[PDB]
């Protein structure tokens, strides 16, 4: 037979297999205890590294030596092998289960901005999602987020945990904070921290300033110098908000309480279009609990002196 940690290379291998190759999983389902069948033969199993070939190798494919990130990522794929990944709209999404509505709309999401994901594992597993296929993509963001299945899932810490495994480096933001008393400061982030805001869902408000504190004790103004970045997250505590078709590229709807609610994705094409797992509604207007909007952005700097 042949074990593997990344599915790429394949070593070759012939008393139960946990005793031999210590815990070894096939296709999702844990076979450490379990014993080598006629038909568990010939065929690729993956195993916990155990030497430092396999432990390469993980690293390389993975870009983790957290040594439960494989069994977090099989008992994942156990359940998302399961699920329906329907094409909606041109688009892969999932049929509601085991809590996935958080999964579902950071799919959606994912297929409609640009990004590179540094492990090759995530970057493979995005391009089959995009092509129907998506169960190892889900299972693979759970293992990232250190989520299990059944588990409430909030999108912008999704987003925000893969965000920092893909390459943001190019995405700069300026930001400049303007206070009566302490006077001007301009702050250059970069990454993660150059495509997420939380406080308003609206990039017009960001560019013409939002108030927060200042250490000093009044209210400033931070407003956008300059953006380098193929989009930004805009985030904000659940509220009323009408999205005006050609404005956003795409927005999670989030009903009800605290953890325990539920996601729907709005998304910009030809008109409105709400994904609800399975299911599709359209419509030339949309107001509604919003908690985050993404839009598309090359290169901008405020005409603000
Ligand atoms: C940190 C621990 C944690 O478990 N976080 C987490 C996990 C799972 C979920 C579904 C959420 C969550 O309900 N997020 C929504 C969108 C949300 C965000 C912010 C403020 C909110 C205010 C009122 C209602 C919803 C609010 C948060
Ligand atoms: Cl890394
Ligand atoms: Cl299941
Ligand atoms: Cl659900
Ligand atoms: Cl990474
Ligand atoms: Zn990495
Ligand atoms: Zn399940
Ligand atoms: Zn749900
Ligand atoms: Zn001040």
């Amino acid at each position: 037979v042949f074990t593997t940690v990344d599915n790429i290379n394949l070593h070759t291998q012939v008393m139960t297999y946990g005793q031999q190759f210590g815990p070894t999983y096939l296709d999702g389902a844990d076979v450490t205890k379990i014993k080598p069948h006629n038909s568990h033969e010939g065929k690729t199993f993956y195993v916990l590294p155990n030497d430092d070939t396999l432990r390469v190798e993980a690293f390389e494919y993975y870009h983790t030596t957290d040594p439960s990130f494989l069994g977090r990522y099989m008992s994942a794929l156990n359940h998302t092998k399961k699920w329906k990944y329907p094409q909606v709209n041109g688009l892969t999404s999932i049929k509601w289960a085991d809590n996935n509505c958080y999964l579902a709309t950071a799919l959606l999401t994912l297929q409609q901005i640009e990004l590179k994901f540094n492990p090759p594992a995530l970057q493979d597993a995005y391009y089959r999602a995009r092509a129907g296929e998506a169960a190892n993509f889900c299972a693979l963001i759970l293992a990232y987020c250190n989520k299990t299945v059944g588990e409430l899932g909030d999108v912008r810490e999704t987003m925000s945990y893969l965000f920092q495994h893909a390459n943001l480096d190019s995405c700069k933001r300026v930001l400049n904070v303007v206070c009566k008393t302490c006077g001007q400061q301009q702050t250059t982030l970069k990454g993660v921290e150059a495509v997420m805001y939380m406080g308003t869902l609206s990039y017009e408000q960001f560019k013409k300033g939002v108030q927060i504190p200042c250490t000093c004790g009044k209210q400033a103004t931070k407003y956008l110098v300059q953006q380098e970045s193929p989009f930004v997250m805009m985030s904000a505590p659940p509220a009323q908000y009408e999205l005006k078709h050609g404005t956003f590229t795409c927005a999670s709807e989030y009903t009800g309480n605290y953890q325990c609610g539920h996601y729907k994705h709005i998304t910009s094409k030809e008109t409105l279009y709400c994904i609800d797992g399975a299911l599709l509604t359209k419509s030339s207007e949309y107001k509604g609990p919003i908690t985050d909007v993404f839009y598309k952005e090359n290169s901008y700097t405020t005409t603000i002196k």
